[PDB]
């Protein structure tokens, strides 16, 4: 689980949104596994403009933090799961490290600010769902 405070918005993965989160709902991408929503308090994060390809993600499954290099956003094959039919997700980094089930929503950032949120994984592999092009976040 996780989530990023920004603004008046709070970003999650679409596939672990509360009741709360639809009835308040700003954005959905099932092709991204993003949903946002919006909030009544400021936010805490601040989000990273850049073509950073390095940084460090939140493991929850280790309570750690781990430095990881990933892909460029891209569209990439997920299978099938108990929350989606097998599809393309776009805007997708991947990177090795670790992750297990209970891991998405773990931020990545680089020096710049928050990157994205844990979205996919397995086998050694982590996938992020990229929020650096949502340039509305911010305004
Ligand atoms: N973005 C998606 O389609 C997600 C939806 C939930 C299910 N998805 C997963 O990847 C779950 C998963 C499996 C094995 C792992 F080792 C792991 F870390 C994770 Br997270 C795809
Ligand atoms: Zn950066």
């Amino acid at each position: 689980s996780g989530a990023i405070y920004v603004g008046n918005y709070r970003v999650v993965n679409r596939h672990l949104a509360t009741h709360n989160d639809w009835a308040n709902l700003v954005w959905e991408d099932s092709s991204r596994d993003l949903l946002v929503s919006s909030t009544t308090a400021q936010g805490c994060d601040t989000i990273a403009r850049c073509d950073c390809q390095t940084g460090v993600y939140y493991c929850s499954s280790r309570r750690k933090h781990y430095p990881v290099s990933f892909s460029k956003p891209s569209l990439i094959f997920v299978e099938a799961s108990e929350y989606y039919p097998a599809r393309y997700q776009s805007h997708l980094m991947l990177a090795v490290g670790h992750s297990e089930p209970g891991d998405c929503g773990g931020i990545l950032r680089c020096q710049h600010g928050v990157v994205g949120i844990v979205s996919t994984g397995g086998n050694g592999l982590v996938g992020f769902a990229d929020v650096r092009d949502l340039l509305w976040l911010d305004e």
